[PDB]
């Protein structure tokens, strides 16, 4: 294997533009999750057996 | 394997650009998660059997 | 291996702008969390039967 | 392996820009963990079999 | 191994800026953890079977 | 191994920059932790089963 | 005129590759110009009336 | 004018990456010029009437 | 004008790699002008009516 | 004018990285100008009604 | 003006790196000039009118 | 005019690093100039109607 005068990219995130003029939120979370933020994983490799990975909101309850 | 004036990326975040111009908040969170930010995760490797690796809002409750 | 006038980037976070003019907030938090800031987690290798690396909001309990 | 006129970055922040201008808040915590600054963690190995690197708003609570 | 006029960076934080003009917090905490600063954490390694490397607002309570 | 004209960094902080104009705080802690300064760890190795390198915000009771 | 997390390139070249392998050359110049290499000419601005900018083989003789 | 987060590049030249693996020159100059290396010029502003600016190969001659 | 966390280039020359394996020249310049090295100029300003900014090869003879 | 936690270059090279293995040269100048190293000129003004800045391989000859 | 945790480069030159290995040379240089080495030439300010700043290779004969 | 916390560098060169190995020169110059060191020069300011600061290699000769 060889690269010359190139590039690579295995798992990115760029460009997230976010605008947001004049708003207005009213949230009244009482249990769970809420999630109104802009977020940006970014993972190259999650092995094992029952990994949970990239979560965003999750309530895993018994 | 070689790199001659080459480039890699594995696992990145890059360019999040956030305007936020006249806005307003209540959240009245009373239990459990409220994640209204900007958030950048960026990992490379997550072993291991049962990793929850990046998470944002997690409630992980018996 | 070898890498001659190049870069490596396994696992970054970069160019994070954040622009917050005239903004208002009202967190009333009462148990659990809130997570409303700018986080940038960059991380290379997370070993480990259980890890929980990178939590944003994390409320785990029985 | 050798590198020649290189650069690696193995976990890495940079180029956090933040621009907060005439802001207000308010926040009420009463247990638990309110987290509204501006973070950033760079890791470069995090071994062990449970390890929470990195957390940020957590209420781990039996 | 050698590296010839080469860098190197195994866990850095760098250009962190913030610009916070006219601003007013009212924080009250009663009891948990509220992180409202700018925090900047940079390691290399952290082994151990149950670190809690780079907590920001942590709870731990039975 | 060897390193000729090169040039390390394992684990380091740097441009920090604050800039702060015409703030006002009104903190009221009454048990727990609030951070609202500029922190900045920087660690090369933190071993121990059981170690809790790098807090900053931490309510560790029982 | 304002930029927030934008980028410019006002004259630039980049990205410039030459792979030569086994070849062989026998120029013989006897007066005049030759040019067989990689250039990369990049300006902003050339005023002035009768500027010859980037010239790469040029003869101007009377 | 404000530039915030962001970048500019008013005339530059990057990423020149040139390999020559088992080449042979023979080139025998008798007056002019041979130029077959490899150049990269960058500039912002070249004023005057009459500047020859980045010239290679030049032979202006009466 | 005002710049917050940003960055400007005006006139530059950076990434310039160059691999030469298993070279052989024999130039037999005898009069003129024969370059065949790695140059980068990088100027920001050149005024004056006339200026030969950036010359390479230049046989500016009468 | 201002400059919060901004960088500037007007003018500049950088990471210019040659390597040349096994390699020969036989140059026979007789007169005239041969240039076969590697050079890096980077000036921020040139003024004058003439000046011949940044030259390589010149032969100003009457 | 004024610069607040900033920096500035108005003409430099860095990471010059030339790894040459197993050369050879045999210049036979009879009037004029050779130049193989590696120059790097930084100024900020060149006045006067026919100021020649930054030669390498000059043969200014009448 | 001020600086606070900040860096300048008006005219200056660094990280000029130089590996030659096993290497044989056969240089017979018998009038002119020959230069094949390794020259850095950094200056701030050369003023003069004609000054020719900065010359390596010259041969200005009537
Ligand atoms: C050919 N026959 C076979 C073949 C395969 C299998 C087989 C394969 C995989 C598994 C995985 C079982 C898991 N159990 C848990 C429990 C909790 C948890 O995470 C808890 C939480 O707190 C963390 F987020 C993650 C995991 S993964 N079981 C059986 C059986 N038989
Ligand atoms: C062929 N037969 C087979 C094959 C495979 C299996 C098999 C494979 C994997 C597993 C994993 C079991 C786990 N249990 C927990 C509990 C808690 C936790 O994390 C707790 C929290 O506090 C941290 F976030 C993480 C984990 S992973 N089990 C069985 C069985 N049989
Ligand atoms: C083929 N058969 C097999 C194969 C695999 C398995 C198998 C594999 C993995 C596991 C992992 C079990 C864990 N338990 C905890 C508890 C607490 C915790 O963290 C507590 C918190 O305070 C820290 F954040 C992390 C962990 S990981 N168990 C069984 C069984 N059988
Ligand atoms: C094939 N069969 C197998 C294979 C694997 C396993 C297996 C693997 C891993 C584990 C890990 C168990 C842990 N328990 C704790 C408790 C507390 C804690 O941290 C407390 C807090 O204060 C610090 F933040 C961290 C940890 S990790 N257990 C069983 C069993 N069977
Ligand atoms: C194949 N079978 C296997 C394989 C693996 C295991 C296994 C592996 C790891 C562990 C770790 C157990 C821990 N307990 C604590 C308690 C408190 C603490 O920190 C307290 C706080 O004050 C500091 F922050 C940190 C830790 S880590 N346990 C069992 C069992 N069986
Ligand atoms: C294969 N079977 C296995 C394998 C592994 C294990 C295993 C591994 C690690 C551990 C660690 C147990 C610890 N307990 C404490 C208590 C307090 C504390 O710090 C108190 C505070 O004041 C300082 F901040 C730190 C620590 S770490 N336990 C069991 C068991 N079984
Ligand atoms: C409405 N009527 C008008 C309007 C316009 C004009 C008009 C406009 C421009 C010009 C330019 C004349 C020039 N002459 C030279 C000579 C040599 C040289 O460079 C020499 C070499 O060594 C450098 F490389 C550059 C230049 S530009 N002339 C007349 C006349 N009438
Ligand atoms: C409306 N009527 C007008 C309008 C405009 C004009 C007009 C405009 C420009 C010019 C320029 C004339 C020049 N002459 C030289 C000679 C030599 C040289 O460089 C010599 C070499 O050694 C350096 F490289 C550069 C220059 S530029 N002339 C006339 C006339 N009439
Ligand atoms: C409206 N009418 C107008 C308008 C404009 C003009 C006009 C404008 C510019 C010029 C420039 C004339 C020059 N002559 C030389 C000679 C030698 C040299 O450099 C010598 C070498 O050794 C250094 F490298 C550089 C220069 S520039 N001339 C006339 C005339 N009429
Ligand atoms: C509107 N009419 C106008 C307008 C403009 C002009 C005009 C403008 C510029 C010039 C410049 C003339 C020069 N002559 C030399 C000679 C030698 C030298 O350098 C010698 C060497 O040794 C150093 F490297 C540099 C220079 S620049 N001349 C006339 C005339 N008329
Ligand atoms: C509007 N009309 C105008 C406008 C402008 C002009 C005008 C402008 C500039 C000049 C410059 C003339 C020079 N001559 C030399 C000689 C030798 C030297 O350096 C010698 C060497 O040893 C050092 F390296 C440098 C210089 S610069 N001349 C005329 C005429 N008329
Ligand atoms: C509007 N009309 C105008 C406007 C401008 C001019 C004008 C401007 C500049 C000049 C400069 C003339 C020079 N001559 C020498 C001689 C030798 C030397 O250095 C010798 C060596 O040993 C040191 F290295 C340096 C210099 S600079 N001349 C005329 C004429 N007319």
């Amino acid at each position: 294997v060889l690269y010359v005068g190139s590039k690579t990219k295995e798992g990115v995130v760029h460009d997230v533009t976010t605008v947001a003029e004049k708003t207005k939120e009213q949230v009244t979370n009482v249990g769970g999750a809420v999630v109104t933020g802009v977020t940006a994983v970014a993972q190259k490799t999650v092995e094992g057996a029952g990994s949970i990975a990239a979560a965003t909101g999750f309530v895993k309850k018994d």
